[PDB]
C-alpha cells in the first residue's frame, strides 16, 4: 500500500510532510518550498488534501496556503509503488495568483510538475 | 468582501455546498458533479480545501475525492465581486485518473476551467 | 463541417483571423490579443497551425509568436458545430513566459481556456 | 544560441526530428511517440511550430497533428543552454481528444509535461 503519511522532497527541492491519513483519506501537513516569486519571504504553510483509501496506489490531491503569499497552489497525482516498494508521488499543479479583478483573470494560473520520493 | 461559504452552481451545471470556513480558511463541502466518464455513477463527494481570510477577493483550493470512481479533482481560483456585489468564482482544475503504472502516468490528468455563481 | 477559416473572436474580446487550410490541414493567421502583461505594447501577432481534415468537428492546434513578447503561447481544441450550424471553437491554452534558465522554469507556463466564435 | 533544428528524445523515448527554422522562427518537423492510447496504431507524424528567432534561449510552440488519431498535440516551452553548451526543451503539452459533441468538451484536454534532449 501507498499513504501519504511521512516526509518527501520533490524535484526542485521542496520538502512536505504528511500526517496521518484518517478513514475518510483526509489528511494535513506542512509544505516548505524551495522556490518562489519572492524567496525571501518563504515561510513553512500548511496543507490540507484527500487520498483514496482502498487503492494499493490511490490518487489524491491536495491544496498548499501559502502563508506569505496571497497565491494559493493545489497538487493533484497518484502514489506507485514498483517492484522493490519504493513510492513515487507523480503529481501536477495548478498555481493561482491574486489578481485585482477579473479583467486580470485570464494571467492568475500557472501549471507544472512535480516528483516526489520519500525523505528517508 | 467575497465568501465562499455557500451553495454554488458552473457552467457545467454542477452544484456544491460549502460549509463555514475557519479562522484559518479550511472548508468542507459536498459537489455534485453534472458530468463523469460514467455519469450513471454519480454520488456526492466531499470536498476540502482553504481559502486565504484577510483577502477581500480570497485565492482558494479545494479537492474533490470521488465517491463513485478512483479519480481526484482538484479546483483552484479567486473569488470576485464587481460593483452590484455578485460574485463569481474563476477557477482552473486538474482531473487525475487513477492508472495501473507510472508508464502510464502521462495520459493521467485532464485539465479544464469553471465559472462558479451563487445558488439564489 | 465545422471550418477554421476565417474571422473569429474569443471571450476575452481578442480577434483572430485565419487562412485557407490546405490538404494537410494547415493554415497560418494573424492574432490581436486583447489582453498582455503590457497591453501597451500589444501588436499583431502571426500563428501557424494544423486541424484534421477529414473530421466534421475537427481537433486542431496552433502556435502564436507574439511579436512583442519574448512569450509564445499554444491553443489546442475543436470545433463544434450545434443543430443550427453555429460554429464554436471550445480550446485551452497555454502560454509560456521567457525566463533566465532552468532554476526558474517551473513558473514559466500559464494555462486557461477560450471559447471563439465567428465574427459576423 | 539555442535552434530547435535537429533530433531530439524526450523522458517518454519519444523521438522528434525538427527541420530548418525559417527568418520568421517558423519550423516543420516529425514526431514518433513512444506511447499513444492505441500504441499499436502508432505512426510517424508532422509537426509545424515557430520559435523566437533573436533569442538566444527562444520560448516556441508547435502542434503535432498524429497521422493516426483524431486527437491533437500542442508543446510550448523554452531552450535552455547551459554552461557547457548542453541544451535542453523544458515543455509542456495539451493533448486534445476528439469527442462526439460539446456536452463531453469538459473531458477532451490532458496536459503534461516532458523534457527533451539532443539525440547526438
Ligand atoms: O511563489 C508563490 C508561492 C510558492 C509557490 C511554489 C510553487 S507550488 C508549485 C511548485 N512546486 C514547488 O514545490 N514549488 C513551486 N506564488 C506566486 C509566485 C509568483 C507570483 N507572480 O505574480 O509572479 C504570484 C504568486
Ligand atoms: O468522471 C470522473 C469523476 C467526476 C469528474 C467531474 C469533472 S471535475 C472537473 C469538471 N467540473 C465539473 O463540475 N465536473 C467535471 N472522473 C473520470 C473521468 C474520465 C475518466 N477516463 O478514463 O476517461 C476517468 C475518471
Ligand atoms: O502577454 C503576453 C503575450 C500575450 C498573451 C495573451 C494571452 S494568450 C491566452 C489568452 N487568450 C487571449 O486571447 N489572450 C491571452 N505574455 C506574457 C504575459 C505575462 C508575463 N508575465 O511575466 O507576467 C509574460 C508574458
Ligand atoms: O494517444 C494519442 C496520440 C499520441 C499522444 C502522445 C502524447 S503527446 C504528449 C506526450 N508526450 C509524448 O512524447 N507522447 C505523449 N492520443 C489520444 C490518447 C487517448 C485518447 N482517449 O480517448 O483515451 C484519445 C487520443
Amino acid at each position: 500500500k501507498c499513504s501519504l503519511t511521512g516526509k518527501w522532497t520533490n524535484n526542485l527541492g521542496s520538502i512536505m510532510t504528511i500526517r496521518a491519513v484518517n478513514s475518510r483519506g483526509e489528511f494535513t501537513g506542512t509544505y516548505l518550498t524551495a522556490v518562489a516569486d519572492n524567496p525571501g519571504n518563504i515561510t513553512l504553510s500548511p496543507l490540507l488534501g484527500i487520498q483514496h483509501k482502498r487503492a494499493s496506489q490511490p490518487t489524491f490531491g491536495f491544496t498548499v496556503h501559502w502563508n506569505f503569499s496571497e497565491s494559493t497552489t493545489v497538487f493533484t497525482g497518484q502514489c506507485f509503488i514498483d517492484r522493490n516498494g519504493k513510492e513515487v508521488l507523480k503529481t501536477m499543479w495548478l498555481l493561482r495568483s491574486s489578481v485585482n479583478d477579473i479583467s486580470y483573470d485570464w494571467k492568475a494560473t500557472r501549471v507544472g510538475y512535480n516528483n516526489f520520493t520519500r525523505l528517508s
